[PDB]
């Protein structure tokens, strides 16, 4: 199971390296990635790319042999042999790619992370925190799995507190937001 994940996350950065299109590793994968460790195995991979490139994305599919299940607002899954590809897209915006709706360094272009002894591009720990606090705002964290809940606590005290704090005072000063324009439309 370990294995073939990470073989598969490895073949999937061969064929984007190949396509040429940048890939930002995401998540609990990411923060493994980031701590050099694949502590825990995830049957969902989580890896975001460029949203403008969707057409070489399928062609990657196709090529893992895996088909693409359904493309959604916030990204398309795929599902690649047994295993589930969770795709983000990434906005290319001021010379940038950033996660949708996340903070600025949502992706860094530098090598976060190490994946099999690969260096790999990896989401920001505030990109995966904002992820992680967006879900608990979905699903309440006593709802939320061992896994979730025990990636989103590595990656906060990788963080630190404070930073950690700042980024939740913002994303729920975001949801206020929304949910008054919502309120007000």
């Amino acid at each position: 199971m370990d294995t073939t994940q990470v073989t598969l996350i490895h073949k999937i950065l061969a064929a984007a390296d190949e396509r040429n299109l940048p890939l930002w590793i995401g998540g609990g994968w990411a923060i493994d990635a980031r701590l050099g460790r694949v502590t825990r195995k995830h049957d969902d991979i989580d890896l975001t790319f460029p949203g403008e490139r969707r057409g070489e994305l399928e062609a990657i599919v196709e090529m893992l042999g895996g088909r693409v299940m359904e493309e959604l607002d916030y990204g398309f899954l795929a599902e690649i042999g047994d295993e589930l590809l969770d795709c983000e897209p990434a906005w290319w915006a001021d010379e940038a790619y950033e996660i949708a709706e996340a903070p600025q360094g949502s992706c860094p272009e530098a090598a976060e992370g190490v994946i099999a002894g690969r260096p790999v591009r990896c989401n920001s720990w505030e990109a995966i925190i904002w992820d992680y606090f967006y879900y608990a705002d979905e699903v309440p964290p006593v709802d939320w799995p061992t896994k979730h809940i025990e990636s989103y606590r590595l990656a906060c005290t990788s963080l630190g507190a404070e930073k950690v704090e700042v980024l939740r005072a913002a994303f729920r000063s975001r949801y206020a937001a929304l949910e008054h324009h919502h309120h007000h439309h």
